[PDB]
Formats: C-alpha cells, structure tokens, sequence
C-alpha cells in the first residue's frame, strides 16, 4: 500500500498517458 | 504510506501538470 | 512495498521513457 | 516505505525534470 497522494498520482499519470496515446491515434 | 521520496515526487509530478495546463491556458 | 497501482504505473513511466530514449537515438 | 522499483521510478523522475530545466536555462 501507498500514500493515497501518490496513489492519485499514478491514476493522474496513467491517464494523462492514455489520453496523450489516443490524442495522437 | 509511502517513502518520502516517493511522496516528494508525487507532489512534484501534480505541480508540474498543473502549471503545464494554466501555462496552455 | 506498494500499492500495485503504483507499481504498474512506475514500470510504465520508465518504461516510456526507455522507449523516449531509443527512439531519439 | 514503497516498493524498491517506485523509489527508483521516483529519483529517475525528478532526475528527469532537473536535466530538463537545466537544459533549458
Ligand atoms: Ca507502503
Ligand atoms: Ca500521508
Ligand atoms: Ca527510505
Ligand atoms: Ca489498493
Ligand atoms: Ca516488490
Ligand atoms: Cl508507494
């Protein structure tokens, strides 16, 4: 288990990387 | 519960993220 | 140790920036 | 305390940011 600042951070970071993918798709 | 560090570098990723968006705005 | 969210998304982000890296090289 | 991998993940992170602003100035 994690932080829960951190485990915000890594959902916001995941997502921020799917919308960067299917921007460029 | 995290390491510091990883906490630190949390908070670091948020911040950046933020200041990118109002920057585009 | 982790939250396994975190985990994954750690791999991830190195992951992508190997990649970064490979493809500018 | 965090998984080995996050810690690493996390100093690989902010390394990135520091060489990047270095880099621009
Ligand atoms: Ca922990
Ligand atoms: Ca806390
Ligand atoms: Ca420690
Ligand atoms: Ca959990
Ligand atoms: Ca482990
Ligand atoms: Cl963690």
């Amino acid at each position: 288990s994690s932080d829960p600042l951190v485990v915000a951070a890594s959902i916001i970071g995941i997502l921020h990387l799917i919308l960067w993918i299917l921007d460029r798709l």
